[PDB]
């Protein structure tokens, strides 16, 4: 792929499933001067996939307090995804989001980022850290029946966003 | 670029380490066929984040071993280097002792293999594989330079895949 460690992170313009319910077309660009965490699932339907999506949608505000967009995606649709949200958490559904979902049905910004599993047209679970310029700081990327965590996410953001402001600081 | 894909063979090295008992020793990533593997990178030798990640990994080797994973890390620094550091006392800025073997990546090719060598600087970024037991690739982790890793999310990936290894494999 193109996602590169100290290079602009790829854009993309998508259609996502916004935390309103409704559909949106949205690009990474959108969130020039926020952090963002960019984080890939399989499919929709999934037994690994809505324990996260659910951590980082019930965590949002941990995300908001560090100025940090937190976005997921997915090859499957913007309409099951929809439906996904739209199915009750007692039946398996993930309910209301406070994260946006993208849909990637071409696979091209899984292959961008280097995370399409090729022989089967889904994504690994990538995870990328791009700073408020573009730049990405951090790959992840697990196979997929493993999940993430949202503590090491936002231990990495938060030192990311130290490291930055070093030789910033007043020298008091 | 690389060549360190998950769910293919990870890329095989064979290089000078300086090994626990402080001498040096050729090694390969074959040479741990039969048990998980997490390979890391640092940037280079004497350095200040660095250090803090290597000592936490050594000094925590038996959590590692418990889990039949064996600990490697790796820098383009001579293997002399390597061992100089080791030779360098804990509280005068060294090593000290080490309970994980250092692999010494002078030519940078397997930091290039890894898909993590910082173009034009010579160095690797931190980059962590965690390879299962049949040689496998199953999780990628790239840090940008100022931020380090944590073990604690290290050995909950590596039990993770050792979980999941027990349910639903090709050959009963
Ligand atoms: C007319 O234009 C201006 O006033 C602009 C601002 O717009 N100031 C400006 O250019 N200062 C200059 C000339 C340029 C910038 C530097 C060199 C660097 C930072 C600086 C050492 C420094 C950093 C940290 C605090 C400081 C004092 C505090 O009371 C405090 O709370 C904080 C947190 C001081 C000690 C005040 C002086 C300081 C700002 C100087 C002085
Ligand atoms: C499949 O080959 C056979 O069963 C032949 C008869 O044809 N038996 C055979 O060699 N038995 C012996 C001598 C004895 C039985 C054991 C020790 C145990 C299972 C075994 C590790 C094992 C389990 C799972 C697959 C395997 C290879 C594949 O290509 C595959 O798709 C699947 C799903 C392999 C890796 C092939 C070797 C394997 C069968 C050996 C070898």
């Amino acid at each position: 792929g193109n996602a590169k460690i100290g290079h602009p992170a790829p854009n993309f313009k998508a259609t996502a499933v916004m935390p309103d319910g409704q559909f949106k077309d949205i690009s990474l660009s959108d969130y020039k001067g926020k952090y963002v965490v960019f984080f890939f699932y399989p499919l929709d339907f999934t037994f690994v996939s809505p324990t996260e999506i659910i951590a980082f949608s019930d965590r949002a505000e941990e995300f908001k307090k560090l100025n940090c967009q937190v976005i997921g995606a997915s090859v499957d649709s913007h309409f099951s995804h929809l439906a996904w949200v739209n199915t009750p958490k007692k039946q398996g559904g993930l309910g209301p989001m406070n994260i946006p979902l993208v849909s990637d049905p071409k696979r091209t910004i899984a292959q961008d980022y280097g995370v399409l599993k090729a022989d089967e047209g889904i994504s690994f679970r990538g995870l990328f850290i791009i700073d408020d310029k573009g730049i990405l700081r951090q790959i992840t990327v697990n196979d997929l029946p493993v999940g993430r965590s949202v503590d090491e996410t936002l231990r990495l953001v938060q030192a990311f966003q130290f490291t930055d402001k070093h030789g910033e600081v007043c020298p008091a």
